[PDB]
């Protein structure tokens, strides 16, 4: 009832699996990738570590039949952009990988929920949704969940107040164009303009600026997205109805008419997206969302399915 | 540096002790009361189950010396209201008990923080503060902390959304006249006036207060819920969390209140006690209710024989 | 499914429920007793505390129908000559047990009423359930405290001190010294008297009742541990009152504690310890006496 | 406050798995990472901080300057080379010793009261090398040794029997790897020795599986990371929490089991805040003693060829 499949045993996929099994998110994991020896090595390494825990089942194979009956499939596979490759060509090369992966996941787990983590995550969540044939509420992307959490942490740190009392989200397109919803940020219910306790825009820039600096320094990110994926899996498996900013089907919210995926705070539970939190955005916040959706729709129109 | 004393091994005090040691809040607990056999029996019952919890040092005695060096003293000792007993009579009977307890705690733990959990909690937090001689930020009462948790739970149940995204506080005087700060309620950053979700409101607060009294009417007392509440408050302080909790706190100087009373406000709690008070922009109706409660509290305080 | 019903909302029953909900053993609890106002009072007190926790379902009623579909039913209800005391508890259980089995035919029974061994036998017989689906709290608590105190004396963590008390709960229980080891080293071999540790574990248990009137926290924690083992399918080993006939050359159909492997189906297996003649004679002496008392019970 | 400060040396796959294990399992809230790769250190630091909302509050430092390790209670040493094709044991030991000659004096310079946990391979010899280089008391230097293999051993016994690992007891001791010693004389299930077991749900195969599967991991991905990271986190917790729990770790062996060689090999040790508080003295059989003595003999000879 709690089986999770992770596709891709690179840095992100292995950090996701390891976060999930050690944080007790699930005790039933499958890993799929194309490199048989690497897959078996990671499988055996984790099973040797399972020694420290109780009842953890791990499987791994190049054969997607190993994923059968998964409640969630987490997709981390993709390609890195080549120098001088266009944005559309990079999306298409990832799409061609997902053409192979996505229908196989659904064939073996027709009731699954998909969580897409491959970059660029918003358009590849749309692509995976289209390829899946699944309902819109059963396909999400890791989106801005990690950035929103780090945002709240940094606000909490500046204020000397626990993160559990500092509330707010980053929405929209993952990365530099994402939208800090300052109009909803509040500390114990007090909006920032109202704070009388014992500029801020840099905090958003910092969060999206640190994320790209990691890749330049160590070549990739792994731990933070791994923890974010583990949190999203827990919310779904435990039927938490907790709220997470994740890439989600956007058309029909915020006057957006383009069929795209961008991050919004979503109520997540066993059926997937139960509802989206409808934030009263300012016109400035809304216009940025619309601009991201328009540009993303234009790239999507060029994808060859 | 994590020692907690619990005064009173009645239902509330034992639920607090059990909550703290089974949830890892502290590993160093002292229980004080006047009932020597009951203290020893509770001590030995908790010790008999030692293999089923983290290692903990537990002491129990009628001698307050075992409380020496406590970071927090949780005071749950007191009487239960008698049939027809007036508020003044009940306050004075509890004050008489506190006159014995409080100076002994402060003698052995001059640097302690007091958490008062006897009813009526707001006035008895004031009494304990006045008797203790301690700084105002080092004496709090359980206040509306549990009421506020229940408030957010009932919002969560009505909306189908986890309590971790349903935000709001009940402030003021614990009980029928407490104040739901509707103006600050928000769901994932969305005020109620702007809420547009798939899955009236004022009933929720009435449900919190009516069900609270119904517990006391049916079994005679509350124990489990308040025990968990006190364990959460102790955790916030011991762990230096700077988390926000609605607790009975020194009110003069907040919201233009000039009465030296204690009522609940959301407090930032850490190792020093109350680090700060969250200053909510109250509506006129919310503010006037707080003021009326403060005025009535001052009048009852003037009748207490110290 | 993880629904647990606790029968009896006295001190032991409430301590078991509170341990289970706060230690995360289950999020689906039902409580049955005969006093409705006390029942709703406890229900509501726990529900208001669940405000601090995620999705916990609690029900409480004098009607056994609210126990329907329980994976485990924990029975703490009892009454305060020894045959007459056993008879009065049997009459109470004559009403309780058939109703529990009616509403949860696939349930496992954990009996906590005293005297636990004979009342586990009585519950099993009244239940019509397979022997592997009815256990008693038995010596599980005393064994755990025994290991803790050995560890404390040796200055080594309890997780490396191993051993069990078996047999009849209380003064006649059997410390199985032949199986006690520290990191795989038997006590006679330790290169880094003892009987007093067993005596004090059973002496302490009775001292608590004289001092505060009852025990609650320790047995509550023990019951929570047994429930977790069953619900999580741990196959962990716990000394519990269990069907004895056929083990250790016992021919009488009685219940006493042995270390049992506990999982989703109940007792998966019994750990078969090589007992000394003294250890086995004590077990047989207890079984012999239990058979004679059971022979006088009017069902 | 550095009361639980851990330094991890080396931010390769082992060191990062140890760091991540410790901070996400709450073992310590104060960690320092030291290596020679400035950018990698900063990237790992920032990656872990980026995920700060998803773990308990923690102070993380990372630097090529060992000054950041000052006041560490434990230093976990994972830096080292990977054996090259055809490389002799002597050559591999000396290449790792060259690295430790740099690392160990710097650790004890900045944390004179620290405990060392050595995790580079070959762990038993390199624990001896680190002890000699550190000048620390014998009970304050240990190696990861056979702790993980003992846990896997107990897990395999548990899987064979259908009984939780918490009731399957036993240790592998001696030299980590092919020559390690399963202490069959001390293996027991809920207090019952294997020769007495009569339960519902070839024994030697279990130890062979543990050693052969460990080698296979290294052949397939090139290294182990997740399992050893969890093992190191468990050892750190035992020491930091003063647990006095028993772990098979590489430890000073002279004077135990009639061994006269100043070597390190794994024995079950009681671990707490002072380091090794005591060694569990198992009544080993002739065969178990023979294997342990042979490993100690050979290890003394390898140690004699090390150039300090």
């Amino acid at each position: 009832g709690n089986k999770v499949t992770v596709v891709g045993v690179g840095q992100v996929g292995m950090a996701a699996v390891f976060s999930m099994i050690t944080q007790g998110v699930t005790n039933n994991i499958a890993m799929v990738d194309v490199m048989a020896d690497k897959l078996k090595g990671e499988l055996m390494d984790l099973q040797h570590g399972s020694a420290f825990m109780r009842n953890v089942k791990i499987q791994a194979s190049t054969d997607y039949s190993i994923s059968a009956g998964s409640k969630i499939c987490v997709v981390t596979a993709g390609v890195r952009q080549r120098e001088g490759e266009s944005r559309l060509d990079l999306v298409q090369r990832n799409t061609d990988v997902l053409k192979i992966i996505i229908p196989q996941l659904v064939k073996h787990s027709p009731d699954t929920i998909l969580i897409i983590a491959s970059n660029p995550v918003d358009i590849l969540t749309y692509v995976s949704w289209k390829l899946s044939g699944l309902p819109k509420h059963r396909v999400i992307g890791s989106g801005t969940n990690l950035d929103s959490a780090r945002f709240r942490y940094l606000l909490s740190e500046k204020l000397g107040i626990a993160t559990t009392s500092c509330h707010g989200y980053i929405i929209g397109e993952h990365g530099d164009s994402s939208v800090p919803v300052w109009s909803g940020v509040n500390i114990a219910g007090v909006r920032l303009s109202d704070l009388n306790q014992k500029n801020w825009k840099e905090t958003h820039t910092m969060v999206v600026k640190s994320a790209y600096e990691v890749i330049k320094l160590k070549g990739y990110t792994s731990w933070a997205i791994g923890l974010s994926l583990s949190q999203l899996a827990r919310a779904i498996l435990s039927n938490a109805n907790s709220v997470h900013a994740v890439s989600t089907y956007l058309k029909g919210e915020h006057d957006i008419n383009d069929e795209v995926f961008l991050s919004l705070p979503c109520v997540l539970g066993r059926s997937g997206v139960c509802d989206v939190i409808r934030q009263p955005l300012t016109q400035t916040e809304r216009s940025q969302l619309h601009q991201s959706a328009d540009l993303m729709a234009k790239v999507q129109a060029g994808i060859k399915f």
